[PDB]
């Protein structure tokens, strides 16, 4: 299945925030309605933060997570979870490898802000 | 129910970041094995950082977060998500007096790590 | 907070399902856009389906679930996960004791159908 | 990512319940600890149940779900959510064809039961 597209509602801001657990340098590209509007650059194995950036989702709504490592896309998993009928979470999971942590790059998008 | 806490698996580093969204001084306390073992203090309205650790879940595997504002506790409310059977998001949403939405403190706790 | 409250797209069919696990006979309103439009009652320990029905979310896709045993409210959690973007459940737990196992009427939501 | 697999604690009654929405014929199979101890089999537009069992996830706690439709696998989206750090829900979604709706044949695993 396709995976790190999120519909969020329209004109809304969000925040999004990149972690890294790998040997590899993650390349986070966040996408707005098919253009990219961040790439979070960065390596850690001990889940720092690589980037953290307030965005708006814009006319369409459509949010889209990438990552690739040295040029090679990682494979994804992701899912929404909604609190109280009202806070959202959007979550990626990336593996560049074959231990299947998905925790190479992790990515957590969340609205509302304010 | 009681909202903010998780049983983690023993001995497992695990991160954790909060963000704000309130015009209140946020008061995040992180328990493991119920003793404060983290404190985060900030304020912002516009989804800032008001902290990130790295912490060990410790023999128990017992996280508790608890927020305030003012000495006052905000409401919580709780899930736990996990994808590819392996990576665990645990999510708190809060919220105070000053605005009611639980995005006044949001925490995202992580894991696996590395 | 409010639980069992859940925002749906407009117009759209949905299932409901209940479950039951509870020496208790549980009693289980949906209630769409502040109308009761199904009760699903029974009695399992053995996680039965007291109820599972086709239903439209409406104008307004507010869609509600209240649960009690014998005139007495239980006390609910909730929460709405989506996966690929496009499946939805909406879920339900509830407790009408004090052992807090959550599952005594358990309450899934899912859609599109189709 | 190998969807449709999930870690249960050990020697615990759990119930599995699936859904169909398809044109298509849909054959669920479940393995505990790699053997298949429950299918269900049926077609339905309008999320009729195809089965409900209860079953015990053994000494190893690994239950999987494959879909498949005339023998052909069905493409499987999942993930666990946990409310009150106690209520268990194992959510999977699966495609037959290219439509991508996920809800071809839908399974839901709960725990605990009684
Ligand atoms: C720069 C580099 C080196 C290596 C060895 C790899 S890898 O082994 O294919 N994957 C990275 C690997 O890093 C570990 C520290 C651990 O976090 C694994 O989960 C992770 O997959 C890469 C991609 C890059
Ligand atoms: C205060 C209270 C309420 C109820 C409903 C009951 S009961 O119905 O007799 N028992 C509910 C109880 O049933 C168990 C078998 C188990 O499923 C519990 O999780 C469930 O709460 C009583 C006795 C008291
Ligand atoms: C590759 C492929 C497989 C299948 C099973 C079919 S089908 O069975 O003729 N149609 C499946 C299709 O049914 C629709 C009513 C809708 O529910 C779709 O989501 C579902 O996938 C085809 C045509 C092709
Ligand atoms: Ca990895
Ligand atoms: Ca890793
Ligand atoms: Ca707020
Ligand atoms: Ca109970
Ligand atoms: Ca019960
Ligand atoms: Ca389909
Ligand atoms: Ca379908």
């Amino acid at each position: 299945a396709t995976q790190g597209v999120f519909t969020l509602p329209a004109n809304t801001q969000f925040g999004v925030t990149a972690f890294a657990n790998s040997a590899g340098t993650q390349t986070v590209n966040v996408q707005v309605n098919n253009e990219t509007v961040a790439t979070f650059t960065g390596q850690s194995t001990n889940n720092a933060i690589i980037g953290s950036k307030v965005l708006n989702s814009g006319g369409g709504g459509k949010v889209q997570i990438l990552v690739s490592v040295n040029g090679r896309s990682s494979d994804l998993v992701s899912a929404q979870v909604i609190l109280a009928n009202e806070l959202n979470f959007a979550l990626v999971g990336s593996e560049d490898s074959t231990d299947n942590d998905y925790n190479d790059a992790v990515v957590v998008i969340n609205w509302p802000l304010g």
